[PDB]
């Protein structure tokens, strides 16, 4: 009865957070950042496997490590239990920073887009709304994950239900216009390519980070039941589904549209239904909003959960780590996490901001992964449940420096800013965190004051 964050988040209600915040506006809405470098479809769909079963390596190095170290944070509780504190830190200050508040930002802007769409086909949506029904989408998903932490895996099996639904729907439909016929665009000259180190390189980079998101029941990792168990057999169980998710919905692009048009399109699917589905050309521009309410509701969780981690290790404070006392959920966590994603959703460039927290992202992933095997060296005798092999962290640790060197010779200036936000992060370590608690001036009373006045959000 004791106020703990109860578990219940079953087999399904894994392998829909990960299915979930993966496949989410990312294969409706200019996929082709794999074909505009991989000139071709045989080539393309080479690369969307290839893409894939590295991604799997990595979430199988994360299965391995979430088994071994049994704490949520997910990149935050396997740097610091390897490494210590000050990378944890600064990995908790750039995800608290730019990271999360700007992906939640952006999946709830592209939600709002996407749901006025049908409306406004050709006329951009104002900035009025797709800013308030964005504002609304993240004020609606911070309360329900704040009422009923039942209520948000119930959201997120729902949309991603529907996610897979609408997938299976294009799959199909390029399935069908592939049988009868039309198999024009497909296996006649089917890799006109253009292989090159340069072109197949980011090829593969923008593939692998069109998989991302196989670390999110990670971070939701001290609320599973059993997870020794159902943590990497629903990573296990998500990865192929999302792999032949991709490759098929591709697959169905590619048989219906055209290398051309496939280009030169802002929402690809939305143009693939226009091509097919015909009167029913709105169902799709619906899936992405539905698919981004799901991911929306994922990266909800996971952050709020990222936040809760943080402040229970000492780094945040102590207000953030605090459980409801009858509903079990991070009230305080959760609200900071809305009022960040609310705070970013004022800025106006927002998908510009997208690539700081791209190079830092991929960075910390690494970190964590060199972590593992820092700790399969230095304690070869920790219980690990799912101990697969040290080829996948290997090959994952290289398959992050790829992925890390990518974006800092292509655009080095944003990575710079990137790690200044990191280093701006420091000073907090460094003189606030580091401080034994007995050093601090009666902004300590002040923190007390503030931390009792939102305890009275649980009562
Ligand atoms: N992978 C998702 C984004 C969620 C990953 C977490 N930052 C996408 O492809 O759009």
């Amino acid at each position: 009865e004791q106020v703990k964050l109860k578990k219940e988040i079953s087999l399904l209600n894994g392998v829909c957070l990960i299915v979930g915040n993966m496949i989410g506006s990312g294969i409706f809405v200019s996929p082709k950042g794999v074909l505009i470098y991989s000139a071709s479809f045989g080539l393309s769909l080479v690369i969307w496997a290839v893409g894939g079963l590295f991604s799997v390596f990595g979430a199988l190095c994360y299965a391995e490590l979430g088994t071994t170290i049994k704490k949520s944070g997910a990149s935050y509780a396997y740097i610091l239990e390897a490494f210590g504190g000050f990378l944890a830190f600064i990995r908790l200050w750039t995800s608290l920073l730019i990271i999360e508040p700007t992906s939640q930002a952006i999946i709830a802007i592209t939600f709002a887009n996407y749901m006025v769409q049908p409306l406004f086909p050709s006329c951009f949506a104002p900035y009025a709304a797709s800013r308030l029904l964005a504002a609304a989408c993240i004020c609606l998903l911070t309360f329900i994950n704040c009422a009923y932490v039942k209520w948000g895996t119930l959201v997120q099996d729902i949309f991603t239900y529907a996610k897979v639904l609408a997938l299976i729907a294009v799959i199909v439909a390029g399935i069908v216009r592939l049988g009868q016929g039309a198999s024009t665009h497909f296996e006649n000259s089917f890799e006109g390519s253009s292989f090159a180190v340069g072109d197949i390189a980011l090829a593969l980079y923008s593939a692998l980070f069109s998989y991302s998101g196989w670390d999110t029941l990670n971070y939701v990792t001290e609320e599973i039941k059993n997870p020794e168990r159902n943590l990497p057999l629903s990573i296990g169980i998500s990865m192929p589904i999302v792999t032949i998710i991709y490759i098929l919905t591709n697959v169905a692009y590619y048989t219906v549209l055209d290398m051309r048009d496939i280009l030169a399109s802002d929402a690809v699917a939305v143009t693939f239904a226009d091509q097919i589905f015909g009167i029913f050309n709105w169902i799709i521009p619906l899936s992405v909003a539905l698919s981004c309410f799901g991911g929306l509701n994922a990266s909800i969780v996971a952050a709020s959960r990222l936040f809760f981690v943080g402040s229970r290790e000492g780094h945040l404070p102590d207000a953030i780590c605090m459980i409801h006392v009858e509903r079990f959920t991070p009230v305080p966590s959760l609200l900071f996490n809305g009022i960040m994603a609310l705070i970013y959703l004022c800025v106006e460039d927002i998908f510009q901001l997208i690539n700081y927290y791209s190079f830092s992202y991929w960075f910390f992933v690494g970190l964590s992964i060199v972590g593992q095997l820092y700790l399969r060296w230095k304690e070869p005798d920790r219980p690990r449940p799912l101990k697969l092999s040290v080829f996948f962290p290997i090959v994952f640790c290289l398959c992050t420096i790829f992925l890390v060197a990518v974006p800092l010779y292509s655009d080095t200036i944003n990575s710079l800013i990137g790690i200044a936000i990191a280093l701006s992060g420091l000073p907090f370590y460094f003189l606030i965190i580091r401080v034994p608690e007995h050093k601090r001036p009666l902004y300590l009373r002040r923190i007390v004051g503030s931390a009792t006045r939102y305890l009275q959000v649980l009562c």
